[PDB]
């Protein structure tokens, strides 16, 4: 039953550009399936996004396939991409964050 | 509307192991979708499978996402994998061919 990653709910993913006021919380999701369970990682502007990249750091909820950034600030604007992978494939989606 | 490759009809793909008498024709398919249109390539035992690898050569029908090998011979046994890709992702599936 092995199978490459696939998005399980594209509805959540249709809204690509997000404009949010500073200090609000943004949450990005890339619901996925696959056998074996794929892993997920996030890039910000094409480069690995790490905890130390912003003051507030960030939360990853694997069960919900989401990236959460609390109290956004202007320097958080950018492109956020979820890369999901397993031995049979690697797929990605990109969101754009604009901080109003 | 950009989107990574995805299989559009997994039904065709459920039968992974194929045992076929010599001299018969085998056809493998990996129906796929994605935006932009993904490309497809085939590997035989993990390595690029080229026309010169077998006497009969092989047919690729892009419209139907299939690899066709006429008059199979014992040396054709092996693992056949369709790799489908576009800028948003790369996915693969593997079939096993046994020549009876």
């Amino acid at each position: 039953n092995k199978r490459a990653p696939y998005w399980t709910n594209t509805e959540k993913m249709e809204k690509r550009l997000h404009a949010v006021p500073a200090a609000n919380t943004v949450k990005f999701r890339c619901p996925a399936g696959g056998n074996p369970m794929p892993t997920m990682r996030w890039l910000k502007n094409g480069k690995e996004f790490k905890q130390e990249h912003r003051i507030g750091g960030y939360k990853v909820r694997n069960q919900h396939w989401s990236l959460i950034m609390e109290s956004v600030v202007p320097s958080d604007k950018g492109n956020y991409t979820c890369v999901v992978e397993n031995e049979y494939g690697s797929i990605n989606h990109t969101y754009h964050l604009d901080v109003v």
